[PDB]
């Protein structure tokens, strides 16, 4: 009961709008080990973010984040970001980070290493083709699946083969960070951030930018549509990855989260509105809303219904038609 | 691998409203299994519905039927059904029967035998006697649980008992197929076929047709009441018959269908708008809403709820209010 | 099987809108057991409440009502409320007790004896103090909670330490208790009822009735934080109980309540609609949304959630925003 | 069930006197998979063995086995094997295997596809350098440690990483097959067959063959521990496999053979009764009497007692000893 | 710790011969249930042996044994047997037996009654038809099957479904009966009882007791293999009931039993020393020596093993061969 | 990979004919530990026995022993024992312990504390009463299963009751020492060296070397079974012990020494042989033959085996028979 944990949790409720919940119910060592987690990728991602730090001064911060988790009196006081506060009070969080059992240091300081060095080498650069689009949500997204995968087995609570299957564990990260950068569109472009594959969008427009046009509307979504295409790749891995999982807390934490992005998806797909604001992720249909996302067979259903919701409204135009149909056929099938 | 099974559930999809996800979700085996076994049922059906073929005609496809699964290129093209495309490429799903390890063709072929057996029987014949109402639900419902039942026992997902109990897993089906029957009496008007048991309606018109008549309104909704009550009458079965299951994929699959037809009944209850359109089913209680029906005592619970809901709804001037509150009252008794 | 016990059931229903289906839902003896004991325990409330009766007559009856468990043609023919039923035909659900195992039987009228005297105490006084609030509420509910645990110890479907942690228990009851009383202010205002604890909002106001005066409106919602705060408290006793569950009969029963409390404090908190009717109960958001209270994991995030939706409507310039933030802090951090 | 199976059963218990039980008991699907699975490998290598065959005969026969598992009418009437029923029935056989489900089909037939290049290969030489013998093994043991794992996996019973790492799936066939090699000298010898490596057993005497000679007993045993210390070294890829396995029947199906081949070694180690005779494998050890080979931990201890067995027979004066000692102590070291 | 409980665990070793430590491996409460239910058995059976006793004296004891379990000073001082001290000491035990749960006393009295009634009528009537023989055998051991799964169940260390299954309970029980009958056929006979079914010998020799005459050795086994083939009958219940249960203690004690049955059937097949004195129980191999009979899957194979040596040991000349191969046959493919 | 790591390996195997395996197959962390904490353990016990080392000198090393482990150079050569080299290397066993994480090392150090001083105390004194043979054991065994225990807890791969009843955990140690020092009567003696109690013995015999006179066998093997009973008190202890753990490594690592300590008594009981040679475990028995020592109610089965084996060659007229039967009959009843 330190002062210092429970600071620890107050920042992840101010940080994790909705993860902190999830995170806080599960058992044992695990809850702390992946709070802290939390804190030090949020952090890292503040750096990361923070456009008014240069591009020199980031890049040894991003590199060598990592063994600042070492350095107890290690703190920045200049960032602009609006989660600034874990970073001016990362002492605080790196003391109980060495509080953690050595099994979890390891894994987290690996992680934030080799992220590290991905976010630095995309800071100069926008991404281009969709090879380069997986790499850059590995490094964002999919280290953190990965990550995450070796504390559940680390902590004994999951099977070793959880932490072991890197692929699978990487494939949860990519649908979510893939997803998320399909969603934001707008936000990101009023921010002055491109994620979008240029090899994608340049064969609809000049600039990202074009997208945010009302006369390039019909191009937009036609983007939108192949993109999310590509996402929903992931699902066969995600499935797969969730029906390894043996404990209750672990598979609420890992399960919802992916859900919650496919329900997103659902809703942005053909839609419109994602280039003009936020989407409506509304409702589902009755067998949704009489089964909750805590058990695989009641997961792959949710999964299925809103799959189906998207192959309904697949338009026969659409450049990526004959793709979405195949890959959710695939999904279906198995 | 094969690119039938995917156009099989592409079929399973464009043909189920709502089972699809459910059966996908089944564990292994049974997955292909059941989705098969739904398709090959579908075609059968079809085959009954479509009026364009004289009942001469008709016969001989209902009863040869299982042996047309044997019959690689055997497909039919005269149907005008909405359903006709799994007639039409029957070959495609045969195939896939086909595919299937021998001890499901086995259970499946055997189903489809008979139920061409009992739909033959009932093509120049409407249902008179109670009894007779509950032959027929067993050709065409109680015999695809009995089906079911035999498939989740021989795949040994469930206990031996489970397929052996043919009398709960025909009860299962008789609760689906009646209430169905309730629910689709307005539909079943216009397109001229009668399923309401003579005996019964006989005694409240002269004409099955009359509760169309919005003079007989009073008259419709005591039959309605009557019939309802006896559909109720399954329900003990149907509550014996879900507690024996220990695979949570196949409790999914079997308990949701039910619940469904719980809801539909209490909506339907004393309810004028089943003679006079779509019945709008009504959100549960606080309680239930807190649980989806994915685990047993749940089911009990939501079951229970739907029971009160219709018992605090019992008219005492209702011909049946005695019957109903009696079968109410077995069943919350145990 | 006998008439008695159905007219049991018949009376639960009819008097239990909120437990009857989560009470009919528990397994083996524990069904009939609760069943009875909340039978016995409305009858006795009905006494307590109907104004009828007089002082003379209802202390005796509150005092001896446990005896009356054990005196076979026992029962009260003047209530004039509207659950009279349960005691003009006492014999029948004191018949039922009996035929209870014995040690069920030790354990409902140990517990309507205890609340007899506890109720009679209460008759003739308001609540003063915080520390008479906790009073208050154990003998209506703390004691209900104590002997619902005893019940499950004594069936065997749960471990000894849920009858013998009667503290945990006891939390139980009070968190339902107080928020109830929270959330019907207004109500019982309309009902000559006060339970609100005078040491309390008479440091707001000089009678409880002022705060249903609209220029009191920013006084009435700091007492109702206050309170709010003070029910808050009992949240680590409700997860520790909750958490030591093993039944998921039992799980479903006790778990579902403590959210829709919970719930109930969320959407009550800093609410001025609490004094100008009843508040409409805002829905859960996000990860709350796909997944139901049917798992520990799942409860344990819930709450945490509704948690959240306080801490964020926690005002600086509220009395009680620090001590609100720090039971929050502390309910996380555990 | 069909005849055909049921004949394919009595095939299996024919031509294996020890697998038949452990296969007849793996769980579901996995059953028939590897019945047929071993009793096309059964033909195939009764194919490779018949020395009647005219090579201009034999290589197409071994090229095409894989083909024949879809022709409905192939047999081979002219071997007189032993085991030559496999063949003449082969219809039965191919029947059924065209009755598994397409994933395990797949397998089969990759799997005899690739076997019968190798075999051919290997057809008209001996094994010259270690590489070769690794080459040569892998074609007969390696992929039947590749398939098998690809249909544990396909299965779902394993899981997707035992049927993705085959360098471990090869390991565990390498071992067997160097193993029953190095035991079965003189029966080869006496056979006309060369499998010991010829890079070798050259460095120690002119012609294989030698090594019955009772006066180059020296150095045929040094020639014996040099390849056995070879085999040891498939051990920790032995063990690591077998720790991933989770499911019972497939786990005694997989370390059971293991074993008793590690057992072997153990008593054909610095043994020259390896040149007499038959050499018998004795019993365990104290400890290894006290368990048997149906938990991992249990083979683990197994193994190393058998590890240490070794060890101490080690002469000083063998060439292989710094060697011999270097592999297991990085085996029990992990 | 009871002295009349220490004396009933001193009898459990003293009357039983090979299974006492399996029983007091029991978990829980089934340790106790089980060693009294033992006991009496022992008791009532013990009863009927002894021939001492009239038939017009005997019927009405086994007719009431069960009562006497209820009848404190109740005994029997007139019996010469083997285990008398059971009956002479019967108080010990029939305390005991009223110290159990009433759920078990439930049991034990329901088994012992019906089973009192079933000696009786086979007191004056000999065995003819296998029909009959499944009838006598159901009553001195089918129902002791159906007991002990109705503990197991009652005690919930096993699902409800264990001993809802009473035909499986019932054959685990036959099976053993005939297996002791067909190899006590020498005993049975030096005491002046038949038990071997009169339509099966009788169409060898007129004279049962023939079979002790050397001339008459061939006609023997021959009826010998053919009762076997009887029993083997029972191997797929058997199988079907043992991969149900799931609590380890139980299932040692459930698989011991059957697999040493199944040995004894092997030893006994086509064997003449079954008609000169005890036969041998012969080893097994090293695909099942290395692996206890603890879990199914090794129970499975150990059962195939068996099934192979009476397989490769049938003779061509004996009238039952090919049946005998039939259900062999059948166990293997199942 | 570590050079010191595979040392410590290397002699674990050279010191410990029956742990090494066991030891070696232990999940985790535990692994390196326990290796490390009986390689130590060794080192302190080459010391004590070591009779080149004067009382005055060995005492200074007992009692700092622990202190040597933070001592990088610390170690010894005038060691003449056989197991000396992990003295004179001993740098590299504590180089490794000083790897191990703290909480492992903390608990070594302590038993290696405790045990010294221990140790040193009795380097003067012979065992006297039975009270002080509980003493003795406790400080060369007792301690090692706390430590043991408290490193299984420590390492959470068991729950914190290990660890924490050192009771039982004392009980598993004093049964093995006590076990081992009755079987090495002998060897023991021929060394110089004695343990048995002299209260005991000294009521048959004048000298405890007097059970060496071929004269006195009688008598030896009548101290023989009271010293065999005194250890049989320790089992209840054991299986108690050994029903609380839950790790499949750490069970078959605590259970194998125990059922081969009760197996050792079993086979030593009343056997003249104790006394001349060695004592040759005559293994279990066709029940407990179906069973290895790798699950709990296994374990029971051949404990209760071993006490029968005992319990029925007890002499009437042997002064320990009613003390001997007493306590296997507790054992029996639990
Ligand atoms: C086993 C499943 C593992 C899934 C892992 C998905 C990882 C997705 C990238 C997470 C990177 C660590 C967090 C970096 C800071 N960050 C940016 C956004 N967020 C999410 C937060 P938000 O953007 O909404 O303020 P919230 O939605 O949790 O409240 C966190």
């Amino acid at each position: 009961l330190s002062s210092s944990l429970k600071t620890c949790y107050k920042y992840l409720n101010q940080t994790s709008r909705s993860f902190a919940a999830v995170i806080q119910a599960l058992d044992g060592e695990m809850r702390n080990a992946v709070c802290i987690f939390y804190l030090v990728l949020r952090a890292l991602d503040t750096l990361e973010d923070d456009m008014t730090i240069s591009v020199e001064k980031k890049v040894p911060l991003l590199h060598n984040f990592h063994s600042f988790l070492y350095q107890p009196d290690w703190r920045f006081m200049e960032s602009k970001e609006k989660d600034r506060q874990v970073l001016e009070d990362f002492p605080t969080i790196s003391l109980e980070f060495r509080n953690l059992a050595e099994k979890y240091q390891t894994v987290i300081a690996d992680i934030c290493r080799r992220m590290g060095i991905g976010m630095a080498e995309f800071l100069d650069k926008h991404v281009t083709s969709e090879q380069e689009w997986d790499k850059y949500c590995h490094y964002v997204a999919g280290l953190v699946g990965i990550g995450l995968s070796r504390l559940f087995s680390a902590s004994e609570f999951e099977d070793p083969l959880v932490g072991e299957d890197t692929e699978r564990a990487n494939s949860m990260g990519l649908f979510l960070q893939k997803t998320n950068i399909i969603r934001d569109y707008l936000e990101d472009q009023q921010g002055g951030r491109e994620f979008w594959p240029q090899e994608v969008w340049s064969r609809y427009v000049k600039k990202l930018g074009d997208f945010a046009l009302p006369e390039n509307i019909d191009l937009a979504v036609q983007c939108l549509n192949e993109l999310i295409t590509n996402a929903l790749h992931h699902i066969p891995d995600v499935i797969t990855y969730l029906s390894r999982l043996r404990n209750q807390s672990v598979f609420n934490f890992c399960a919802i989260p992916q859900v919650m992005a496919i329900a997103t998806l659902a809703a942005c797909y053909n839609n419109q509105q994602v280039f003009k604001g936020a989407v409506l992720i509304r409702l589902g249909q009755a067998v949704t809303l009489m089964m909750d996302a805590t058990n695989m067979p009641a997961v792959k259903a949710i999964i299925y219904q809103y799959m189906e919701e998207i192959y309904h409204r697949i338009p026969d135009s659409n450049p990526s038609s004959s793709k979405t149909r195949q890959i959710i056929s695939t999904i279906r099938t198995q």
